[PDB]
């Protein structure tokens, strides 16, 4: 019933996700090079609905603006993160040409429809305050939180280890055990494989 694709973009190979159901298509994390995601959501030929972000990390947000200027859809994301876009030191970009000038939406933990997807939301954050989990049928996108044999990052703006690995222990570890996790960077994984992950202690 659904089709996910992906492209892997940008400085540090964001893993960008078309998310396809008969009609629309969503589009979560358009991390840069605009006219690439432009092209394939040309190819796909259904209407774009909107903008999902797992986090506002510089690298999962450059294409943003570039996407709402051509196509006017909104973007959601969690409201702990909304001071992260328009600013570079909070969203990692200060350290060439990244800021986000949209006004997003806010989603929450909790079943969500937007335009006929149906998903749900977990809020799954220790990487960054606002990181979201969304977990369709078939498959969820995790963000950078739980990689294949690794984990995100926790020394960044309000991140912590221990949230994190709660996060991942306590809310992504309940997913089914053979469900498809595909993660801002890197391959898959599923939550069977990664029971023995080694960053997870506490
Ligand atoms: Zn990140
Ligand atoms: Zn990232």
């Amino acid at each position: 019933s659904m089709r996910i694709s992906s492209l892997t973009l940008g400085l540090v190979d964001t893993n960008t996700y078309f998310i396809e159901n008969d009609k629309a298509v969503i589009l979560i994390d358009p991390s840069g090079e605009s006219e690439k995601i432009i092209k394939k959501l040309n190819q796909i030929n259904k209407p774009l609905k909107a903008i999902l972000l797992t986090h506002a990390h510089f690298d999962h947000i450059g294409a943003v603006d570039d996407i709402v200027d051509r196509f006017d859809v909104p973007v959601y994301m969690h409201e702990a993160e909304f001071d992260f876009l328009k600013d570079p030191v909070k969203n990692g970009a200060d350290k060439l040409p990244i800021t986000s000038k949209v006004t997003p939406e806010k989603l929450n933990e909790g079943s969500t429809e937007i335009e006929g997807f149906k998903f749900n939301v977990l809020h799954t954050p220790g990487h960054s305050p606002g990181s979201l989990t969304y977990v369709f049928d078939e498959f969820a996108v995790v963000g950078d939180t739980l990689f294949n044999n690794g984990i995100g990052r926790t020394d960044l703006y309000k991140g912590d280890y221990e949230t994190l690995v709660d996060s991942i222990q306590d809310k992504i570890f309940e997913l089914e055990g053979d469900l498809p996790l595909f993660p801002g960077h890197g391959p898959y994984t599923t939550v069977d494989d990664e029971q023995l992950n080694p960053f997870l202690h506490g």
